[PDB]
Formats: structure tokens, sequence, C-alpha cells
């Protein structure tokens, strides 16, 4: 399924803080951000995606539409300037983001009732498992 709407309740994170020291987040905010539960809230129509991942530190949000290359500035994650581009690989929700880092993007599935998620950044994997509230 294809579908991913919804409010997403993390359930379990993995190498969060490599990915982070692949972006170069300072110390201090890897060393709260690593501790905290995220929440993603994903409105899906069609092609037409409205994404926002929260905590209790951070607030992020990002609008995009599948098959249409963007040009992003990443705001408070990393301050950085990317072409981006989401499209599907089967039913994987696949995002690439260009610049200065490589292997830099996410994925997206569902697998049940659960979202999956890659988070990746030059040789990092970030990978965290969401449930449906
Ligand atoms: C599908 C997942 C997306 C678009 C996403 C974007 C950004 C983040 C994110 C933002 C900010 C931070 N900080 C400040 C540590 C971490 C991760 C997560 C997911």
């Amino acid at each position: 399924t294809r579908d991913q709407n919804g409010t997403w309740e993390m359930e379990s994170n993995e190498n969060f803080e490599g990915w982070m020291k692949a972006l170069d987040i300072d110390f201090a905010t890897r060393k709260i951000a690593v501790r905290l539960t995220q929440t993603l809230v994903i409105d899906q129509d069609g092609d037409n995606f409205k994404v926002k991942s929260t905590s209790t530190f951070w607030n992020y949000d990002v609008d995009f539409t599948v098959g249409v290359e963007f040009d992003e500035y990443t705001k408070s994650l990393d301050n950085r300037h990317v072409k981006a581009l989401v499209t599907w690989e089967g039913d994987v929700l696949v995002c690439v983001q260009k610049g200065e880092k490589e292997n830099r993007g996410w994925k997206k599935w569902i697998e049940g009732d659960k979202l999956y998620e890659e988070l990746t950044c030059g040789d990092q994997v970030c990978r965290q498992v969401f449930k449906k509230k």
C-alpha cells in the first residue's frame, strides 16, 4: 500500500546519532535529540504530501509533490541547500537530496499497521519504526 496518511508515533530508533553526525549537527544538539521520542504527521492526497517531523525539541515541516523536483533549504536541521526529489519505488517512498553530502535522503514504507523509515547520509543509515496512532 502507498497510503502513508496518518499520525505516526515512534516505536524504535536505531543509529539516529550516526545520521546526525554525518550531517555535522553539533554536540549539544545531538546529545539532546538522540534521547527523544519522535512523531511523524503525514497528509497525503494523490501526489501531494505534507510531512511534519516533531519531538519536544524540534518541528520540521516539508511539502512536496511526488515526481516534481524542488529546491530546498533544510532550515533548522542543518541549514543547507539541496535539490530534492521524491518518487515511488514499488510501495517505497524514496527521497534523494542532491547537494554537499553523499547518499542523502530518506525512505518510508508501510509494513502492516506500522511505518518504517530510513534516514541516510554519507555511510550512515538510521532506521526507525512508527505505529499508527
Ligand atoms: C519523511 C521524513 C522527513 C521529511 C524528515 C525531515 C526532517 C527530519 C529532521 C528534522 C530535524 C532534526 N533535528 C533538528 C535533529 C532531525 C530530523 C526528520 C524527518
